[PDB]
């Protein structure tokens, strides 16, 4: 299928025991759709101060459309030294692996794969 529908449990910064996906644009982007594959990605909201606690590349997800079944649309953009890998719409979050934080929420999503 081009889409998927995921529900992303969103984890709080403080929280968050691996703080990126990689070391360049290509293997956080890779492991990032890996993770969205497996279930085991995080969704962190962005605030001010949330960005400088985490690891780039960041990977983010964007609105891709203004939400089939409540799933909003998305799909993922990178980000390395203030430069983005990628062209979409409004930040609903930055990705994370998951490897078991208790999540405060849950952002359901509808990922173009």
């Amino acid at each position: 299928k081009t889409h998927v529908q995921l529900s992303l449990p969103v984890l709080q910064v403080r929280d968050v025991l691996v703080r990126g996906f990689g070391d360049s644009v290509e293997e956080v982007l890779s492991e990032a759709r890996q993770h969205l594959k497996d279930g085991t990605c995080g969704l962190v909201e962005v605030e001010k101060g949330v960005l400088p606690q985490l690891e780039q590349p960041y990977v983010f997800i964007k609105r891709s459309d203004a939400a089939p079944h409540g799933h909003v649309m998305v799909e993922l953009v990178a980000e390395l030294e203030g430069i983005q890998y990628g062209r979409s719409g409004e930040t609903l979050g930055v990705l994370v692996p998951h490897v078991g934080e208790i999540p405060v929420a849950y952002r359901k999503v509808l990922l173009r794969k």
